[PDB]
């Protein structure tokens, strides 16, 4: 655990082209390998067959089936990774109605009933990945089940944070 998790330089690079580039399009898939964070994929959903925007376009249907794929490919729930999406949802404006809002979230998945050794490495990673990005303003939530990382909950979390909770 006290191994000293570091980040692969390309991690920050992938965050640049999102934050100051595509904004809400094409996301970053990065896991822990050995003892440092690796970029597995810098892929959008709109290049694989979907259109892109979670609620704005209603591409959330993609996220709805993805949670099943998660339990299908990873057997039980032994998956752990870092996933960052700038997802475009709609916030309920107090005094008004629906208002489209786009912003970035840190998805940290830490299953309690998962492989503690490699999983606890992700706990060390939380410090490294955030410090390397120095965002200062982010919503970094800790989920463990597929249903917690579903599109409805994602919208809910990023809404309740400064909205109705």
């Amino acid at each position: 655990m006290s191994s000293g998790v570091m980040v692969d330089p390309d991690v920050q690079t992938s965050f640049q082209k999102l934050s100051e580039g595509r904004k809400e399009y094409r996301y970053i898939i990065f896991k822990i390998d050995e003892n440092k964070v690796i970029v597995e994929a810098a892929v959008t959903q709109d290049q694989l067959g979907i259109t892109g925007d979670d609620y704005d376009d209603s591409s959330k249907a993609a996220f709805d089936k993805f949670v099943e794929d998660v339990k299908s490919r990873t057997d039980n729930l032994t998956d752990c990774r870092y996933a960052v999406f700038d997802f475009k949802f709609t916030c309920s404006r107090v005094g008004a109605g629906t208002s489209k809002m786009d912003k970035i979230i840190f998805l940290q998945i830490c299953p309690d009933g998962a492989s503690i050794k490699k999983k606890m490495v992700y706990a060390s990673s939380a410090a490294a990945i955030k410090t390397s990005l120095g965002t200062g303003k982010i919503l970094q939530f800790q989920v463990s089940d597929e249903s917690e990382m579903s599109h409805k909950e994602l919208l809910n979390k990023l809404g309740e944070k400064y909205g109705d909770h």
